[PDB]
């Protein structure tokens, strides 16, 4: 596998900056998201979603546009590993409305506080997020802190309507955030946020669309993750 050196990076975050604004390549599969990501990788000339540093160790490549307004960091977009699945947590808390019938659970989860639904999150250890309806545990996800310790994060400035294959994007600013702090009182103090998002056709014999669970993080509060947060480009 290639191994990267930290001044390498920069070279070629710079070499990304002075190209301008990109397009989206055609010959590129995209679903409804991720495509700022898919970008980045391609210019890496990698592809996955993660580099190696000499010393330094595996660091996540991550992209996002540059927005005035609030935006979230992806940590994960996975499935529990234990307990109740996606669909059993959307059979018995999802609603149904019409015409025939739709059923629907797009929510948004937390640690120190139930939600309109009864939910909550809750952390023993870092490495672990237990989803909970009141006193009640339903779920668990891991948290692979090894795998978001370390964190390459390029925004891009953008032209055109987002998600659009006229899209353009242009790099250029990038960080280096490095020494994760005990995520236990970033889940318990709200900080980290989950989301589901399930819904059903019920008059088809289609199963559920379950888009995948994340757990977010708010640009805002990365100091509140990350200790180190150093500016490459």
């Amino acid at each position: 596998m290639k191994i990267w050196s930290k001044e390498e990076v920069v070279n070629k975050l710079h070499e990304i900056k002075n190209k301008g604004y990109l397009s989206v390549p055609t010959d590129m599969f995209r679903t409804d998201d991720g495509v700022v990501g898919q970008i980045l990788e391609r210019q890496f000339g990698v592809q996955e979603n993660n580099i190696t540093l000499g010393d330094l160790g595996e660091f996540e490549l991550k992209g996002m546009r540059n927005r005035k307004a609030k935006s979230n960091l992806t940590l994960f977009h996975k499935k529990p590993v234990a307990g109740q699945t996606v669909i059993q947590i959307f059979n018995r808390f999802g609603y149904v409305k019409p015409e025939v019938m739709k059923k629907k659970l797009f929510t948004t989860i937390k640690g120190g506080r139930l939600n309109n639904l009864g939910l909550t999150l809750n952390a023993k250890h870092a490495s672990e997020i237990n989803l909970y309806y009141q006193d009640e545990y339903l779920s668990t996800w891991d948290l692979n802190l090894s795998k978001i310790e370390k964190l390459v994060l390029v925004f891009a400035e953008t032209i055109g309507r987002a998600n659009s294959p006229e899209e353009q994007f242009h790099f250029t600013k990038a960080y280096m955030l490095t020494e994760i702090n005990d995520i236990t009182s970033l889940i318990n103090d709200g900080v980290l946020v989950m989301d589901l998002c399930i819904d059903q056709d019920l008059s088809k014999s289609k199963g559920p669309h379950d888009r995948g669970p994340h757990l977010r993080i708010p640009i805002s509060k990365l100091d509140k993750l990350y200790r180190n947060i150093e500016r490459l480009l």
